[PDB]
């Protein structure tokens, strides 16, 4: 179960680019849906299948044509207070909802991605993997985005979003909604990770975070 996250780039100068939510890999092309996937800025090895979007109100990263919007900096193996604040100095002009719970929404459904304990997947797509890598990708994120940002998505609020979701994905929120809270996270065998951004101008991009096993 799940979609591991097996990547094992390290920057030699500390620097990471990503692929983004949809984007274009080549701008010629049709955008695809990325994972945010997170590369090493000098090889461009992935340093992590997929990451979370965590400031829905921020600039997103992207590589389109090899050309980096998004440049971010690692921190290995955060827990709740280094996540928190981390967050928080992402979020500097707006508030968090229900500030105190964000480290267990966020580690909580980033690992129903990893690791899919309640077995949503099988659920919601059966065994189409393939389709299910992307688009369970894309509803856990918005849901991130609900404790981050205060976005709920469903038929009656940011129906614009939820008119764009599958049956399946549609089917697999209700079953996120259900599952969040019914199951432990193994923390001591997990790696939680923080892609800080490098400052530009203006307005930041948001930060990312993911999770593997250790």
């Amino acid at each position: 179960g799940g979609f591991p996250n097996d990547a094992k780039g390290i920057s030699g100068n500390g620097k990471y680019y990503s692929l983004g939510q949809i984007e274009k890999l080549y701008s010629n092309q049709f955008a695809t849906y990325n994972n945010l996937t997170v590369i090493t800025s000098d090889t461009h090895e992935n340093s992590d299948n997929f990451a979370f979007c965590l400031a829905n109100g921020k600039r997103f990263p992207s590589f389109t044509d090899e050309k980096p919007k998004g440049i971010y900096t690692l921190v290995k193996d955060i827990n709740k207070e280094q996540y928190t604040k981390l967050l928080k100095e992402n979020h500097k002009w707006s508030s968090i909802p229900n500030l105190n719970q964000a480290w267990d929404t966020f580690s909580r459904l980033s690992y129903m991605y990893l690791k899919d304990p309640t077995d949503i997947v099988k659920r919601a797509w059966g065994t189409d993997l393939n389709t299910a890598r992307t688009y369970f990708h894309q509803v856990i994120q918005y849901e991130i985005w609900r404790y981050t940002d205060g976005m709920r998505v469903s038929s009656d609020t940011n129906v614009y979003i939820y008119e764009k979701f599958s049956p399946q994905q549609k089917k697999a929120l209700e079953m996120i909604r259900t599952d969040l809270y019914n199951f432990t996270v193994p923390y001591e065998n997990l790696e939680y990770r923080f892609y800080k951004p490098d400052w530009v101008f203006g307005l930041g991009f948001q930060a990312l975070a993911t999770v593997r096993w250790k």
